[PDB]
């Protein structure tokens, strides 16, 4: 008989809670036993187990893996390891399933899990279906085992006999005092490259700065040290790995849909007419240059599940999310992986005689504004998206709602989202002209408009 947990720490593509808040020992517990019988439920009783670097891994873990063997599961405990080693293990162990302790990019006293089951990654209804689980106390009950196993040097020897660096190079790698610290700067010089490592102690307290790489803050130190070391290329991880920012020789933050542009020409060099996909965050560039080298671009949702499960049922070999999320099926799995793509990314430079700044200079480049962000309420927030999907006019634009409204015009687009955890709307827009841009910033504010005359529209 299991008690009541807060269903808000069910997410769409994770469960995520405070330490010793809404999320604790006991709802720890509880998860593992709700995983562990989906598992069953699949017909996969081996389950691999990995935690992040944060302060509350060691004794969370203990009772997510407690919950697992009291369904009986076969736990391969692969201790403290980036999220997509513990994405490797539930690959290339015997169980196909596994389950990640991790809190992200997020504050020191968050916590949280990223499931796997029977090579599934759980999204919405699936997450909610734990939780119904635990509600009513449908669970499985066994005598399961705990193996400890030690993957890291098997991804690390995966990787290094995949890769193939031409030149050498040095590369300053910023970890955020994150769990990549355990393994980006041995691979990344192993590779052939002098590594200045940034803040590469795993230190849960994070006192440098957060591992997320998304906000270009988290980037300062980062760029101040490529232009002072005169380093080819800075890499930035988050927290757990499965994200990876790029800087050039010159200090440009590479944004990941323009590092998808290389990517895709590398992967679509080698697979005529390979699916690419993307997410409705991305340059429109992208559409146009991967059809360019006889790719199919897909445009799908965002969240790392979705374009797992995008990508297995399209066969694309590559995608990638503007939350600095790559993911490669072409010579590897499929999953997000901060740490591959880095080492993909350091394949390809390796192999040009320009610099980093000249190799991503040299990609179209249209005229965008950076994020907007509009906070309205949560009350209103899906209903404003819902109003704009049911009466917004936009012309010869061509639509896109899977997830928010997107509309691409001939030499332009725009976008607008509601943000999942925040009480926010969320715009892009670009352009091939600042004339256009207007243009196109103007349909945008009128559609708003058209809605609320009263909404806050900073543009
Ligand atoms: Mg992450």
């Amino acid at each position: 008989k299991a008690p009541t947990l807060p269903a808000s720490i069910f997410r769409a593509y994770d469960i995520r809670g405070v330490v010793g808040d809404t999320l604790t020992a006991e709802t720890a517990y509880w998860i593992g036993r709700a995983i562990g019988s989906e598992s069953l439920a699949r017909g996969e009783p081996c389950v691999a187990v990995g935690r992040d670097g944060r302060l509350s891994g060691p004794e969370l873990v203990k009772q997510l893996i407690q919950g697992l063997v009291d369904c009986g599961c076969q736990v391969s405990d692969v201790g403290m390891v980036p999220t997509p080693v513990l994405y490797y293990a539930a690959n290339v162990l015997e169980g196909k399933s596994g389950v990640m302790l991790t809190g992200s990019h997020n504050p020191p006293d968050y916590n949280g899990f990223k499931i796997v089951v029977a090579g599934e990654t759980l999204a919405n209804e699936q997450i909610q279906a734990l939780r119904e689980r635990i509600e009513k106390n449908d669970l499985a009950s066994g005598v399961g085992s705990v193996e400890q196993v030690d993957i890291l040097p098997r991804y690390f020897k995966q990787i290094r006999d995949d890769i193939a660096m031409a030149k050498p190079m040095k590369v300053v790698v910023d970890c955020g005092n994150g769990v990549a610290g355990v393994i980006a700067p041995q691979l990344i010089e192993a590779l052939g490259c002098s590594v200045i490592p940034l803040y590469c102690e795993v230190d849960g307290n994070f006192p440098n700065h957060h591992p997320d790489p998304g906000k270009p803050e988290n980037l300062k130190d980062l760029i101040a040290k490529v232009k002072a070391e005169n380093a080819d290329l800075g890499l930035a991880f988050d927290g757990d790995g499965d994200r990876v920012g790029v800087v050039t020789n010159t200090g440009t933050i590479i944004y990941p849909d323009r590092l998808l542009m290389l990517f895709a020409k590398d992967v679509v060099s080698r697979n005529p007419g390979a699916d690419i996909i993307f997410d409705v965050k991305c340059t429109r560039r992208l559409i146009a240059l991967i059809s360019g080298y006889g790719g199919r671009p897909v445009m799908w949702k965002t969240g790392h599940s979705l374009i797992k499960k995008k990508m297995k049922e399209t066969g694309a070999l590559l995608a990638g999310e503007m939350s600095g999320a790559v993911f490669f099926k072409e010579r590897w799995f499929g999953f997000d992986d901060g740490i591959y793509s880095a080492a993909r990314l350091l394949e390809i430079l390796s192999q040009d005689q320009r610099d980093s700044e000249h190799v991503f200079s040299a990609f179209p480049s249209d005229i965008s504004t950076p994020e907007i962000n509009i906070t309205v309420t949560e009350d209103s927030k899906f209903a404003i998206i819902e109003a704009l999907q049911r009466d917004a006019q936009w012309g010869e634009g061509n639509i896109t709602t899977l997830d928010g409204v997107r509309v691409d015009y001939p030499k332009g687009w725009g976008l607008v989202r509601a943000s999942n955890t925040t009480p926010v709307l969320v715009l892009r827009f670009e352009a091939d002209t600042e004339e256009e841009l207007e243009r196109i910033k103007t349909v945008f504010r009128n559609q708003l408009k058209a809605v609320d005359s009263s909404l806050p529209v900073p543009f």
